[PDB]
């Protein structure tokens, strides 16, 4: 129905409404290219990494358009393997396979439901998957885990952010096991709670996948993990499971991996001192994937300015992690700020970095009472100086 | 290599060791005869339930003993749905059927991995399932929910009990994601963890697996559970998620579904009070259900008598239902008793039941104060009354 450009590829899609979400559950949706930039760059990593051919799978291909730009944009990919149920996603994608003359033995496709495409006995172990569906991969998980090959890297997309950001909260908990914080810094708090569960899930049979790379957007997350073996490693994971305390009155907010720890009130305001989690409370990004994907993103012509410049804004954020994060205009509204300095001049009064969750967001390594301790030092030389 | 009979059924079954395990890893384990009984009970169950021919699936078959006593010994099987993935399996298995004369038209062979097996689309839902693997069920739970029908039951075996149980905790918290306890009931907290996981995984297809019936032998669980629809349903099970609190020292046990509520210090001696969890802490038990697996056993001379002794044993049980129960052989040693009197009796003290965990082990609503009181007036009048 239309022919689209996104990187080196062209593809054939229905025609899309003029506007979308970014979550639009459309055939092709052109607001995901940030998300399949990241999964291209991510797949560049492995090849580097690897330094030989690899085998890559896409499960949930649609118009094959990601299976595609894999073959085309990076160097190393052996062979794709892309999947769909759906019968015109098929027929699509064949032509699409085509229209980027792509050589027949580079690639298969197949019309099976994606956990039995997965569990095929293919006599080999995916290098690269990138799983993109429509809500939660929950139901996917496993069967990616297994299928994955030992050091392979998982490309992971979820749109059912509502649940996980707190807005439905029991939701949340049925599909998750956790409960969700609808705060300032919520769709933390929910990607943290999503790679609990993807953790978890490979736990059962003894495989490690590590979070290695997280992004949060409008009304999506994307994740990056990487599979290891070994019990071992897999403790290592499950001790970085925990819960956050947070204050809906004062914003305070505390970790807690010891279950006889919970306080029931906020030691800085006294209200009620809700409880989220379980969750992951380790790093959400390896700093040297990371960094890689930022300066090969530098390097790429047709990977979106807007891609650069998130990658920048991570980078920084990579540097300084924490478990949640504050909002500059939100502690304003709580002691009444003359006036708030620009976000990039903000962070440097608390020693912190930007991040890319919200536009005038920040993490920081001092305590909430620093914090707010710095709110009121501020605020003091403000009106000092006003005269 | 050998022909066995069991109940109705006739098999050839690979020739088994002078002696066995009650898990033991063989093609076909005459000690498993109790939980095949009560799989044929829990079947026939639904059989009088539904009162129409109901479709039934053997994912994990071996010799097909299960499938065919299923065919042969109740009323309402339309059609059974046999598998293994083991070639030899289906071979034996096929000559079996035959051996019982079982009608072509009333069953099914198959020789797929058990998860496709049951993922096929069918265009039915299964009525009944039994699961039953060597070790645990976990990497099947999922598959037997999203192919039972509503209001179908699962009959379910694990026979990892070791870490369910306490033996290894790391690789309990690797596959369960609970805390387990090795404690005098640790069989019980072994199979509230089981029963929360498989809770769990159905949860996240909003379908909910309610536990109906438990038993536990020397080194395997035996479960049921029916399926059901409704978020709300789901819900219900997850609010009945908690842990227990119990003290080495001096057995004290306390169950904790409110976060903020753990101590860490036992109230009773001041020892380390631990947490197990979290696990289900509902009821172990229908009592309809448990009832009639019950009466329906007594009506079958091809029913193991052990099952009758044992069903008559849970009957009492499930009448006061209790998380955690006490071992009267541990108590006595704490407080030194003249005399041990017959469980039969000694549970009279208590206002108690007997468990068929352990032989001298006990249920009662009287608080652990109250049953150490209980103990110290026994062998008080035990030493007065002694002149
Ligand atoms: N269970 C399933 N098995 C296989 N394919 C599925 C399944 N469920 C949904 N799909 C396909 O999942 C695809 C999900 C899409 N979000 C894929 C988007 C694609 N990766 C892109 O970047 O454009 C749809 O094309 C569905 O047809
Ligand atoms: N993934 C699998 N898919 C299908 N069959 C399997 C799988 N793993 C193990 N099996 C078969 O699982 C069976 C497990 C047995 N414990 C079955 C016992 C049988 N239900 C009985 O009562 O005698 C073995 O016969 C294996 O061949
Ligand atoms: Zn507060
Ligand atoms: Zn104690």
């Amino acid at each position: 129905m239309e022919i689209v450009q996104e990187g080196i590829a062209k593809i054939i899609v229905p025609e899309i409404p003029k506007t979308v979400s970014s979550d639009m559950p459309v055939f092709y949706n052109p607001r995901m290219r940030v998300n399949r930039d990241l999964a291209v760059l991510g797949l560049e990593y492995l090849c580097k990494k690897l330094g030989r051919p690899v085998k890559v799978a896409d499960p949930l291909s649609a118009s094959g358009i990601r299976a595609i730009r894999f073959l085309l944009e990076t160097s190393c990919v052996e062979k794709a393997y892309a999947n769909d149920i759906s019968s015109k996603a098929i027929e699509i994608m064949k032509e699409n396979f085509k229209l980027n003359n792509i050589p027949e033995d580079r690639y298969e496709i197949h019309g099976m439901e994606a956990n039995f495409f997965l569990r095929k006995e293919w006599g080999f172990g995916f290098d690269y998957v990138d799983l993109d569906p429509f809500g939660t991969p929950v139901p996917f998980i496993e069967s990616v885990a297994l299928s994955m090959k030992r050091g392979g890297i998982l490309s992971l997309t979820a749109t059912d952010t509502a649940p996980l950001s707190g807005t439905y909260p029991k939701t949340c908990m049925r599909r998750y096991m956790a409960r969700p914080l609808r705060n300032e810094f919520k769709h933390e708090v929910g990607i943290r709670i999503l790679i609990k569960k993807v953790i978890e899930l490979a736990a059962q049979y003894d495989i490690a996948m590590i979070p290695i790379f997280a992004y949060s957007h409008l009304h999506y997350f994307k994740l990056f993990f990487v599979k290891e073996r070994g019990v071992e490693k897999v403790d290592k994971l499950i001790e970085q499971f925990g819960y956050i305390q947070y204050c809906f009155n004062c914003m305070n907010r505390e970790v807690v991996t010891d279950l006889y720890k919970f306080k029931e009130k906020c030691p800085h305001c006294g209200s009620k001192f809700h409880i989220g989690g379980p969750l992951w409370i380790g790093k959400l990004w390896d700093e040297e994937f990371t960094n890689f994907l930022y300066e090969e993103a530098q390097k790429r012509e047709e990977i979106e300015k807007e891609t650069k410049r998130i990658l920048k804004l991570i980078k920084e954020e990579s540097q300084l992690q924490t478990v949640g994060f504050y909002v500059l205009s939100k502690l304003a509204e709580k002691v009444k700020l003359p006036a708030q300095p620009p976000i990039r001049i903000a962070v440097k009064f608390f020693n912190g970095v930007r991040t890319h969750f919200v536009g005038d967001g920040f993490r920081t390594n001092l305590s909430f009472e620093e914090v707010m301790k710095k709110m009121e030092e501020l605020k003091e030389k403000q009106k000092e100086f006003l005269e």
